C-alpha cells in the first residue's frame, strides 16, 4: 500500500549515520527504497517526512559547539539539494571551568513535515558531526517516510 519507511542508525557505525532498515522495529516497504544511505520515493505525491538524532558529548571545552541535523530533498528532476527541514542546538554556554568535573551532556533534535515529491527524488537526514551521535539505547536515532 503506501510508500514508508522508518531506518535506525547502525549502533556499531561509529562516526557516521548509516541508516538501516533490518531491524526489530524497522521498516521500509511499498517502494522506497534505501539506496547511498538515501531514501529513495517511488512516485509523486505528499509526504510525511521526519527524523530524530540524539547528541551526547562530556563536558564543555573551549571551543563552541553547534550541533545541527537536517533533511535535505535532492530533486532529481532538476539535479538540486534543497533543505526541508533543519535545526541547530548549542550544548554548552560557556566552558566548563577548570576543576570541575566534566558531565556528560544530551541533546535530542526532532524534524517532521509534509512535502511533495518526485519519482526518484532522494531523502537524506544528516548530521555536521557525526560521532558525537549517541547510540546506546535503541530508538534514539530515526529516520522515516509515510505517503500520504
Amino acid at each position: 500500500d503506501k510508500p514508508v519507511a522508518h531506518v535506525v542508525a547502525n549502533p556499531e557505525a561509529e562516526g557516521q549515520l548509516q541508516w538501516l532498515s533490518r531491524r526489530a522495529n524497522a521498516l521500509l516497504a511499498n517502494g522506497v527504497e534505501l539506496t547511498d544511505n538515501q531514501l529513495i520515493v517511488p512516485s509523486d505525491g505528499l509526504y510525511l517526512i521526519y527524523s530524530q538524532v540524539l547528541f551526547k558529548g562530556q563536558g564543555c571545552p573551549s571551543t563552541h559547539v553547534l550541533l545541527t541535523h537536517t533533511i535535505s530533498r535532492f530533486a532529481v528532476s532538476y539535479q538540486t539539494k534543497v533543505n526541508l527541514l533543519s535545526a541547530i542546538k548549542s550544548p554548552c554556554q560557556r566552558e566548563t571551568p577548570e576543576g570541575t568535573e566534566a558531565k556528560p551532556w544530551y541533546e535530542p533534535i526532532y524534524l517532521g513535515g509534509v512535502f511533495q515529491l518526485e519519482k526518484g527524488d532522494r531523502l537524506s537526514a544528516e548530521i555536521n558531526l557525526p560521532n558525537y551521535l549517541d547510540f546506546a539505547e535503541s530508538g534514539q536515532v530515526y529516520f522515516g517516510i509515510i505517503a500520504l
